[PDB]
């Protein structure tokens, strides 16, 4: 039997029989300004708990960098961002090469670790006296936008649902 050491006649533990624990094996790249842990807190449940503070105009990154043709659902909260033909002209938007935020000039920890899945975890303030969510869309990828500062101890960051995605905080009738 998968999940206990069972140890009952010679029957060959095959098929790789492993169970995930509390501390799953995955452990998603995630960047330091925050921690992502199970903790279900009532009125929301899981979400990534900044350990250090944020003042106004912050942003939640990286979500995903995917571009126009990146091959999107649907829709994600408008109609279909992927209204524009990406020809992406090899004069000028190319960038082949990636800067990296190392030991050079960079004292601001971005770009480095973040595979993007840590930013969905978060959702809806419990409270309406917390509301402090915002989603942001640009460049046809994903980003969670602070509102006002953070503090240590609070996660308050979603897109606005009340159904799935667009009559949330976008109108269902965008464009005419």
């Amino acid at each position: 039997g998968s999940g206990f050491p069972t140890s009952e006649d010679f029957t060959p533990k095959e098929g790789s029989p492993y169970e995930a624990p509390v501390y799953i094996p995955e452990d998603i790249p995630i960047p330091a300004d925050f921690e992502l842990r199970e903790s279900s807190i009532p009125g929301a449940g899981l979400g990534v708990w900044a350990k250090r503070k944020m003042e106004a105009g912050e942003r939640l990154g990286p979500c995903v960098v995917v571009p126009r043709a990146a091959a999107k659902e649907t829709d994600f909260g408008w109609e279909q961002i992927l209204t524009d033909v990406e020809v992406s002209p090899q004069e000028g938007c190319i960038t082949k090469i990636s800067e990296d935020l190392g030991s050079e000039k960079f004292c601001v920890d971005a770009n480095q670790a973040g595979a993007g899945s840590w930013l969905k975890y978060i959702r809806v303030a419990c409270s309406c006296d917390d509301q402090n969510l915002t989603m942001c869309q640009i460049s046809e990828q994903i980003y969670y936008k602070v509102i006002k500062d953070i503090e240590p101890g609070e996660e308050l960051l979603v897109h606005v649902k009340e159904g799935v995605y667009p009559l949330g905080t976008v109108p269902p009738g965008l464009d005419e």
